[PDB]
């Protein structure tokens, strides 16, 4: 009986950085975890081609999709199978703010073909690390979008995604993910 | 105006063969035609990709639906804009045959992803050079080949269904000849 949790937010907002605390937070608790992300935990050359070119929103959600049927089939699954804590940093909620809120995509269609790509499996818990643009530690318009469309799947979803303000510091961060997940263990 | 045809077949079965003897044909009759293909058509790179050893079905799917995405958008629909013939070796026919037939994907999926990936373009023909599986394992090439007949079956008008054993130059005249009207 595994459970597989998920942090989204913009580049910069602290997702690897609380990824990284939430697993060691669960290792000195003696609970096996996985720490995995996307994209390319699935296929690393979809990462790779796509750092150097930029394609139409709909083959760059297609080439994503490949990389997560890939990642949940050879990695997230057999991990949840195992009985681990799986985290990912970035799943299905990146391609519906980014191609589907950023890049125009309709969100309807990038849940159908999710369906298949996923086998239907959703994160028991989402931790959405939020924040303007500005602030990210890693176009302006394009990126707001994307913010507001990561809220809108939020406010969609409140028994799924925990809200935090990415601005706290790391440590207070953390220590709040810790409370909403305790009573899951 | 512009006008879209496919060629599709097993590997072996002729269809690039044909394909490329079209386009001469077409272009030696003063027409403006542009011969593309899949996969590679629209993103290149995909070919290596599809390589992937153990390859989910679903991700061999949607890695082939990315490139047939930007091949619609950056190379076919600008292309028939312009009014050329626009034939492509290979379409979606070939992931409904191999990934749909062959490797067992549902077949609604498959057309609801290619709903947006094709921007809905249908070829107004598609030659299907029908091969004997074993002249292309047996049992998934089997599937592939009836999977093919079944699409063609299914849009009669869309699909001429060649055999691919008779002589080269007696499938172009074929293909020739269903073309004249529309030319
Ligand atoms: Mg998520
Ligand atoms: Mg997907
Ligand atoms: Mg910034
Ligand atoms: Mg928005
Ligand atoms: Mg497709
Ligand atoms: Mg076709
Ligand atoms: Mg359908
Ligand atoms: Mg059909």
């Amino acid at each position: 009986p595994g459970l597989f949790l998920t942090l989204e937010g913009l580049d910069g907002s602290g997702k690897t950085v609380q990824a990284r605390r939430l697993a060691a937070f669960l290792e000195a608790q003696g609970r096996p975890v996985l720490l995995t992300r996307e994209p390319g935990g699935g296929l690393p050359e979809v990462r790779s081609l796509l750092l150097t070119q930029e394609l139409s929103p709909e083959a760059e959600y297609l080439l994503f999709s490949a990389d997560r049927a890939e990642h949940v089939r050879k990695v997230i699954l057999p991990g949840l199978a195992a009985g681990k804590v799986v985290i990912s940093d970035r799943y299905l909620d990146s391609s519906l703010a980014y191609q589907g809120y950023g890049r125009g995509l309709p969100l309807p269609w990038l849940r159908e073909v999710a369906r298949e790509a996923t086998r239907g499996l959703k994160p028991r818990l989402t931790f959405l690390l939020d924040l303007p643009p500005e602030a990210a530690l890693r176009g302006l318009e394009f990126f707001r979008r994307v913010r507001e469309g990561y809220l809108a799947l939020a406010r969609a979803e409140p028994g799924r995604f925990v809200v935090l303000d990415a601005t706290l510091p790391e440590e207070e961060i953390a220590r709040a993910i810790q409370a909403h997940l305790r009573p899951l263990l």
